[PDB]
């Protein structure tokens, strides 16, 4: 980037140079680039430590929500979509803290971020400090809807344990986190959802689809069916569902 020189310093992970430049013209703090992100964005997207802290001890009365660039993306959501929990707990641990829960442009918040990537630490940060795990963005997704699309366990049980997360919520599509788990052949995962949270697999996609129709291949989708009582010939009905 030419023009903006503090935010190709931040790239770089030129600590010095920055402050040269802060020094030269103090009013590059917070200016925007072509994309509406601002110095923090890229030290903290470069995970450069040291020049994120310089930076944040300059911004001591800036709300990081302020500052979405033009894709809706704040400093703290670069922080945890990274994943370096200790980054994500300076940028948060501030006067004015992030509102937890804002979106980008496409509605997704950080725990949609942080758990897309598998980053358990930043993901449990979150939902212990008020993160709420039931916002849907513009696919009518939440969170577990990522954790099963990217099969982890670990993260279905944060999400649906502490997290108290529904399970059975239909997206865009008409799927439900099941749905995603058997899609992308985590077969585990798809009976844990099942088996230990109350998931119900009688649900059709709008296509008519059941999540079993949607397996990733014959074996996944014979792993499920082997794992998950066949209700056809249960005795008694569910007297619980979920949600």
């Amino acid at each position: 980037m030419s023009n903006y020189p503090l935010h190709q310093a931040c790239m770089e992970n030129e600590f010095f140079k920055v402050q040269e430049l802060l020094h030269s013209k103090p009013s590059l703090l917070l200016q925007k680039d072509q994309d509406g992100r601002i110095p923090l964005h890229w030290s903290v997207s470069f995970q450069a430590h040291e020049i994120t802290s310089f930076l944040l001890s300059k911004m001591e009365n800036v709300n990081l929500d302020d500052y979405p660039d033009d894709s809706g993306w704040t400093p703290f959501h670069i922080a945890c979509s990274v994943g370096n929990l200790e980054v994500v707990k300076s940028l948060y641990d501030r006067p004015l803290k992030p509102d937890l829960n804002k979106i980008t442009n496409q509605g997704v918040t950080c725990l949609h971020l942080a758990v897309g990537k598998k980053w358990f630490e930043v993901s449990q940060f979150l939902i212990e400090n008020g993160a709420s795990v039931r916002i849907k963005d513009k696919f009518n997704q939440i969170p577990l809807h990522r954790a099963a699309s990217v099969g982890s366990l670990k993260l279905i049980e944060l999400l649906c344990g502490l997290g108290k997360s529904a399970v059975n919520w239909q997206d865009k599509q008409g799927w439900t986190p099941l749905f995603h788990a058997l899609a992308e052949g985590h077969g585990d995962a798809a009976v844990l959802l099942v088996e230990k949270y109350g998931a119900e697999y009688d649900l059709v996609d709008n296509k008519g689809a059941k999540a079993e129709d949607v397996a990733l291949n014959e074996q996944v989708k014979k792993f499920f069916l082997n794992n998950v009582v066949d209700k056809l010939a249960a005795a008694l009905e569910h007297h619980h569902h979920h949600h």
